[PDB]
């Protein structure tokens, strides 16, 4: 009965959710910026739309209580899926803990097949008004791995 | 045991069973007729329509209406589950639900804004109102497991 | 000694009491008003009998509370008793609440043989400046079922 | 002109009843399918793909300025996510009390997968019952369950 | 000839390979179908209902007394299961040597479902190794596992 | 724990995991290449072909197996169970199983009669040859979960 | 888990499953026999078909030991299935225990509906060299049904 217990709740809010949307907002906002340019005459805007069909994703997520992470992956999966996804085409890598996270997405993002990647983790303490070291390695890794390869990457992370 | 899924999911299969009693022929005679529902939900289909708006709350309402199915006698094999975005659309799956001819009784679950209103609400006055009149015109029970936050 | 004690007590002005008057004058009305007309020449005053002779009914009563909803029970079924009736012709019909009496209600109400419905439960708080949807919802069932079928149903519920 | 678009209008009432409808017609077109097989419960749920389906949509011109920003959010929702601007129908009605009848024969179409309700109302500085904003709901309502058709509500206070 | 009606012949090796071959038979044909949507684990077992279904019978001819009560159990296995008689190809060979190339022949053609082989086989009165029967067996297995189509053992040890 | 289904659902699931390894591409060099299976079955679907003929044991041997797949990270989602009459008749239902492209393992369970044969058994030599080679032409693992009574 | 557990085993041999089998071979058999004679010439044997389409069955089932009972009744329910039948045609009453069995039976058996009828159940101890009154009713009953009424009664109960 536990099976259902599980499959009965929802997971329409948590940050693998909106983590995900992002990601199929800027990979597609990305194919238009690199294809050919308006007709001009007016000022032209850019949007990337939700469809995401057709795209490749890969996420990397840590173990590290893995009660919760567990819930936050789902979340990413069903909205991939829900907006015309493939499952066929997801990528999913674990690493032990956080400190790991920006070397394992570094060599999914390198990937000709990959159009965006999705971080997933949970962090220790951060309720504490001090400097964390393995925090800040983080989030410094991974922003400088987009800039460096062109191609966005996704930051969904919570702490506890 | 202490939340409304749980006795909305007894309501519906006590419903069930008293219907079924009905329209047997009535008694030769001698004593006053007595009719009442049993508790087994051996052999019954149910439904379930729920929303997510709020899903904080819903999914403890969800999952006593199943533990309660289960615990008495029900197979799990029977159960429809149906989600919409919001309450104001429950009562429209509803219907497509009871239109069925093997559903024997439908559960609706929903959460609800705060109740302290100036005089009405005018999206839980008309939640309440649909599914009172589906169950009148389908002739089938239909219960209501909605509570207001 | 307590069967002597709850016998001994008299049920002869609970709402149960009254609900079951009005639907012994009812369904007398009604054989009148759907039968041959009066000879003219003089105002026609139409109005039921209280004699309960060959008369069908049928109970719904709620199970909340049932220590009050009993007593009120018990005074409809000593009403058409003493007024001629046969408690062979009396159907009870049990409920788990008050939001399942109109659905029960209309299924009695279409059979042949029935002559009039009564309605009996007990409803939540009440005394309360406020818009109530279970009440409401209640009160519009069985008002709609009665004009509908064109069969009197009588309403004795109360408040506590 | 240009200042009109640069404007967001992500998240308004507009964009939240577009996606409800979005839902909800792709939830029925699978009730009414094949059922599964069995061996274990058996869940529904509406995908957010918007391509192939038609959407109308009745919007009242009182408060020009508020209506026109919950319209546009409605069309962006349908078409990011997947639809094509020529599969809309938009009918435009002189206030909140003709929008129940216009509806209606929006809906009796069968060319038409969902309906889409969007106008404003005016708030008394005082809270009296208003008897224009209940006959709307209520007219709304019934018409869905009677022809067996989603309808979503996207209306606001002032 | 009408005692040799009146002998009861369920439950023979006749009757036990018949049975197997109508159950492996509608095993395959749900095998090849679509598969089921999925939420649960997915069992297959063949149902026992024969109507429909084609079959091939090879028997050899040595032992004339043992080998008729054979047969006659298969095919009223066949029969009494709802198989027409119509739908009954029977071949009879010199010995149990030439079944596996007569099966061969009966299996390659696309109006059979199944094939049933029986026969008898003599039993030295010391045990050594026979070079006869365990060719018989080798033949057939590989057989069915070529042609993908269900062969059902059926000989005895007289 | 201790009986051969238990034990036949490890060797498929660490074989599964050997084959996805070998396809991958070879290392830089400078050491010795060492590829090994590890044993965690999430991701992977299972087949099962069992043997109505002494019931009374098989169903304990199917018990292991289907325990040992779930305990071990697999999900009860991805196993298929296919009975057959006897155990003549496991290497053609086993056949069909591995020739579908969604199926990584296959798990044959049955038992065979008494082993105090004069010299040899022609139905149990039968079953195990006809695996074997099934496995080596289709090039995908396949276990042996057969006992003797 | 436990689900599949149970519903991993086999019920291919239990007595529910003979009972089945034989109420199949009967009621085919008196469908013949009642049926147009043959064009004689030689001997006619009469036997029945295995075939249950079309067929409606009741089962009656105590409830003592129901761990087992429920077994054997699960393997009625497959035998008839497995040969063609439809799991709509089946009628299932479950009663206290084994004395209520024939009348209970009876019951089934005077529907016009009903083709044949299978009677499961568990008896008491039964071990020991002594008559047993309850052993005795339940057969008598069952045999004195079936011969009354001209219809089949199947008799599948078992000693523990």
């Amino acid at each position: 009965l536990e099976q259902a217990i599980e499959r009965a709740g929802t997971k329409h809010g948590n940050k693998g959710w909106e983590a995900a949307l992002s990601a199929i907002e800027m990979a597609n906002l990305f194919k238009s910026l690199r294809g050919t340019g308006g007709s001009g005459s007016s000022m032209e805007i850019y949007e990337g739309k939700l469809t995401a069909e057709g795209l490749r994703f890969g996420i990397v997520a840590s173990r590290f209580n893995h009660a919760l992470v567990d819930r936050l992956v789902e979340g990413a999966i069903d909205s991939i899926v829900r907006h015309g996804g493939r499952e066929e085409d997801i990528t999913l890598v674990r690493v032990p803990g956080s400190w790991e996270i920006p070397v394992a997405a570094g060599e999914l993002a390198r990937k000709e097949d990959i159009d965006a990647v999705i971080a997933i983790g949970v962090l220790i303490r951060g309720c504490t008004p001090h400097f964390d070291y393995i925090a800040s390695e983080v989030s410094k890794g991974l922003a400088n791995l987009s800039l460096e390869l062109r191609k966005p990457i996704t930051f969904g992370v919570i702490t506890a």
